[PDB]
This record gives structure tokens, C-alpha cells and sequence, in this order.
């Protein structure tokens, strides 16, 4: 689960968007008459209408994540 | 679960957006008549209409996360 | 599960979009009359209408992730 | 499950899109009268209408992931 | 399951799209009256209307993934 | 299951598309009155209307994947 | 349009109802960007959840109605 | 359009109902970008969930109605 | 259009109903970009989930109706 | 168009119903980009899930109706 | 178009029904890009899931109706 | 078009029904790019899943109807 990263050293960008009536959902757990119910989220959940990422991680970066469900 | 990162050293950007009536949800746990109910969120939850990230992590950065559900 | 990355050293881009009435879902768990119910998300969940990624990871980067369901 | 990558060193791009009424789903688990029910997601889930990736991983990058279902 | 990659060193592109009423699904598990039900996703799930990837992995990159279902 | 790749060193492209009413499915598991039911996906699942990949893996890249169903 | 009625002269009843979440509409005129807009109602408009009429007009009764739209 | 009626002269009933989530509409005129728009209702509009009429008009009764649209 | 009726003179009933999620519409006129739009209703419009009529018009009754669309 | 009726003079009934998810429509006029649009209803429109009529018109009754579309 | 009727004078019944997911339509006029569009209904339109008529018109009754489309 | 009827004067019945997923249509007029479009209904339109008529017109009854399309 260990993560690592390193880095050493030694023009128009356009985005446009037009939208009418946009309905967005993410993670859902819909239920009825359930003796138990669990939701466990361990990661990135990006929801949106215009989810735009521009020129990210130009330098150095690292992400580590560990989730886990245990039931006995 | 250990994370690490390092860094050593030694033009128009445009985004536009137009939206009418946008409905956004994230993590949900909808239920009826449930003897137990748990929600456990351990990560980044970005919800929005225009979720725009520009030129992030130009230097160095690191994220670590660990969530965990245990039931006995 | 270990991840690693490294890096050493020693023009118009256009996107356009037009949309009317777009309905987007992600991970779902729909159910009725269920004695148990679990949702466990351990990864990146990107939902949207215009999910645009431009010029990411120009430098160095790394992601590691480990999720796991255990039931006894 | 170990991943690794490295790198050493020593013009118009156009995308356009027009859409009317687009309905997008991701991972789903639909059910009725089920004594148990589990959803376990461990990877990238990109859902959208215009999911556009431009000029990503110009430098160096690495992703590792391990999910696992165990039931006894 | 180990992956690795390396790299060392020492013009118009057009895409257009027009669509009316496009309905897209991903992974689904539809069922009725089922004593158990499991969904386990360990890989990349890209769903969309215009899923366009342009000029990716110009540098170096690597992906590793391992999912696994065990039931006893 | 081990993968590896390496690389060392020492004009119009057009795509157009027009579509009306396109319905796309991916992996599905439809069932009724089933005592057990499992879905296990370990690979890339690209579903769409215009799934266009242009000039990918110009540098170096590698993908490894291993999924596995075990039932006793 | 003339109406008339006359009359001369010379045991359990049960209704039960149970309802959850009932949404009822009547006459509607929904519009956008309309140079003129008219609604003209001349009759009985009974809207409800349990609209119950029991043992009405046991004697004598009469109803007359005349509505009319004129535009020149 | 003239109506008339006359009359001269000289045991359990049960109804039951059970409902969950019932959505009822009546007369509607939905529109967009319309230079003119008219709604003209001249009659009985009974909308409901349990619209029950029991033992009506045991004696004598009469209804007359006349509506009319004129446009020049 | 003239109506008339006359009359001279000289045991369990059961109905049951059970319903889940019933969606009922009546007269509708759905449109887009229409230079003119008219709705003209002159009669009885009974919409419902359980529309039950029991033992009506045991005596005497009469209904007359006349609607008319004129456009020049 | 004239109607008339007359009358002179000188045991269990059971109905049961069970329904899940019933969607009912009546008269509809769906359209797009239409220079004119008219709806004219002159009669009885009974829509429902359980539309039950029991022992009606035991005595005497009469209905007359006349609608008419004129366009010049 | 004239109607008339007359009358002079001088045991279990069972119906049962069970239904799951029933979708019912009536009169429809679906269209696109139409310079004119008319709907004219002059008669009885009974739509439903269980449309049951029991022991109607035991006495005397009469119905007359006349609709007519004229276009010049 | 004239109708008339007269009448003078001087045991279990069972129906059962079981149905799953029944889709019923009536009169339809589906079209695209049509310079004119007319629907004219003058008669009884009974649509349903269980359309059951039991012991109707035990006494006397009469129906008359006349519709007509004229275009010049």
C-alpha cells in the first residue's frame, strides 16, 4: 500500500461549456426493509457538471489510500 | 499506507461555463425500516457544478488516507 | 500493492461542448427487502457532464490504492 | 501488484461536441428480495457525457491498485 | 502482477461529434429473488457519449491492477 | 503476469461523427430466482457512442492485470 | 344552454382509504417565452386524494354552465 | 344544448383501498417558445387517487354545458 | 344536442384494491417552438387510481354537452 | 344529435385487485416545431388503474354530446 | 344521429385480478416538425388496468354522440 | 344514423386473472416531418389489461354515434 514519487531538475488553452438541466449523482445505496445497511467510501469521489482539471501535478506528487471492510 | 514524495531543483488559460438548473448529489444512503444503518466516509468528496482545478501541485505534495470498517 | 515513479531532467488546445438535459449516475446499489446490504468504494469515481482532463501529470506522480472486502 | 515507472532526459488540437438528452449510468446492482447484497469497487470509474482526456502523462506516472473479495 | 516501464532521451488534430438521445450503460447486475448477490469491479470503467483520448502517455507510464473473488 | 516495456532515443488528422438515438450497453448479468449471483470485472470496459483514441502511447507504456474467480 | 329538472312525490355504506405520498395536479399551463398566455376555466375542477361523493342529489337538482373564448 | 330530466312517484356496500406513492395529473399544456397559448376548460375535471362515487342521482338531476373556442 | 330523460313509478357489494406506485395522466398537449397552441376540453375527464362508481343514476338523470372549435 | 330515454313501472358481488407499478396515460398530443397545435376533447375520458363501474343506470338515464372542429 | 330507448314493467359474482407492471396508453398523436397538428376526440375513452363493468344498464338508458372534423 | 330500442314485461359467475408485465396501446398516429396531421376519434376506445364486462344491458339500452372527416 506504500506509495512514493520523486522529481529532480538541473500557448492558449481553451475550454468552453454550455449546459441546460443536468442532474448528477454519485455513490448511492437505496434500500427498503433491510436489517443492516453500511456505506464505506475510502476514495476520491468527484461529481459535477463541468469537472475540469488543467495542468495538475506539474511538479511531483503522490497519493496513497487503503480502505477495508471487515465483518465477522 | 505510508506515502511520500520529494522534489529538488538546481500563455493564456481560459475556462468558461454556462449552466441552467443543475442538481448535484454526493454520497447517499437512503433507507426505510432498517435495524442498523452506518455511513463512514474517509476520502475526498468534491461535489459541485463547476469543479475546476487549475495548475495544482506545481511544487511537491503528498496525501495519505486510511479508513476502515470493522464489525464483529 | 506498492507503487513508485520517478523523473529526472538535465500551440492552441481547444475543447468545446454543448449539451441539453444530461442525466448521469455513478455507482448504485438498489434493493428491496434485503437482510444485509453493504457498499464499499475504494477508488476514484469521476462522474459529470463534461469531465475534461488536460495536460495532467507533466512532471512526476504516483497513485496507490488497496481496498478489500472480508466477510466471515 | 507492484508497479513502477521512470523517465530521464538530457499545432492546433480541436475537440467539439453537441449533444441533446444523454443518459449515462455506471456500475449498478439492482435487486429485489435478496438475503445479502454487496458492492465493492476498487478501480477508476469515469462516467460522463464528454469524457475527454488530452495530453495526459507527458512526464512520468504510475498507478497501482488491488481490490479483493473474500467470503467464508 | 508486477508491471514496469521506462523511457530515456538524449499539425492540426480535429475531432467533431453531433448526437441526439444517446443512452449508455456500464456494468450491471440485475436480479430478482436471489439469496446472495455480489458485484466486484477492479478495473477501469469508462462510460460516456464522446469518450475521446488524445495524445496520452507521450512520456512514460505504467498501470498494474489485481482483483480477485474468493468464496469458500 | 509480469509485464514490461522500454524505450530509448538518441499533417491534418480528422474524425467526424453524426448519430441519432444510439443505445449502448456494457457487461450485464440479467437473472431471475437465482440462489447466488456474482459479477467480477478485472479489465478495461470502454463503452460509448464515439469512443475515439488518437495518437496514444507515443512514448512508452505498460499495463498488467490479473483477476481471478475462486469458489470452493 | 338552458337546463331544467323536476321531481314530484305522492344498510351500512363503508369507504376506507390508506395512502402514502400522493401528489395531485389539476389544470396547468406551463410555458416559456410566450408573447401571450391565457387560461380560462368555466367548469367544476375537483382535485384531491380521496374525492368521495356519497348519496348526492337524492331530491332534485340542476346545473348549467357556459364558458367561451373569443379572440379577434 | 338544452337538457332536461324529470321523475315522479306514487345491504352492505364496501369499498377499500390501499395505495403507496400515486402521482396524478389532469389537463396540461406544456410548451416552450410559443407566440400564443390558450387553455379553455368547460367541463368537469375530477382528478384524484380514490375518486369514488356511491349512490348518486337517486332522485332526479340534470347537467348542461356548452363551451366554445372562436378565433378569427 | 338536446337531451332528455324521464322516469315514473306507481345483498353485499364488495370492491377492494391494493396498489404500489401508480402514475396516471389525463389529457396532455406537449410541444416545443410552436407559433400557436390551444387546448379546449368540453367533457368529463375522470383520472385516478381507483375510480369506482357504484349504483349511480338509480332514479332519473340526463347530461348534455356541446363544445366546438372554430378558427378562421 | 338529440337523445332521449324513458322508464315506467307499475346476492354477493365481489371485485378484488392487486397491482404493482401501473402507468396509465390518456389522450396525448406530443409534438416538436409545429406552427399550430390544437387539442379538442368533447367526450368522457376515464383513465385509471382500477376503473370499476357497478350497477349503474338502474333507473333511467340519457347522455348526449356533440363536439366539432371547424377550420377555414 | 338521434337515439332513443324505452322500458316498461307491469347468486355470487366474482372477479379477481393480480398484475405486476402494466403500462397502458390511450389515443396518441406523436409527431415532429409538423406545420399543423390537430386532435379531436368525441367518444368514450376508457383506459385502465382492470376496467371492469358489472350489471350496468339494468333499467333503461341511451347515449348519442356526434363529432366531426371540417377543414377547408 | 337513427338508433332505437325497447323492452316490455308483464348461480356462481367466476373470472380470475394473473398477469406479469403487460403493455397495452390504443389508437396511435406516429409520424415525422409531416406538413399536416389530424386524429379524429368518434367511438368507444376501451384499452386495458383485464377489460371484463359482466351482465350488462339486462334491461334496455341504445347507442348511436356519427363521426365524419371532411376536407376540401
Amino acid at each position: 500500500v506504500v506509495a512514493a514519487a520523486e522529481k529532480t531538475k538541473q500557448g492558449v488553452l481553451y475550454v468552453g461549456s454550455k449546459t441546460k438541466e443536468g442532474v448528477v449523482h454519485g455513490v448511492a445505496t437505496v434500500a427498503e426493509k433491510t436489517k443492516e445497511q453500511v456505506t464505506n467510501v475510502g476514495g476520491a469521489v468527484v461529481t459535477g457538471v463541468t469537472a475540469v482539471a488543467q495542468k495538475t501535478v506539474e511538479g511531483a506528487g503522490s497519493i496513497a489510500a487503503a480502505t477495508g471492510f471487515v465483518k465477522k
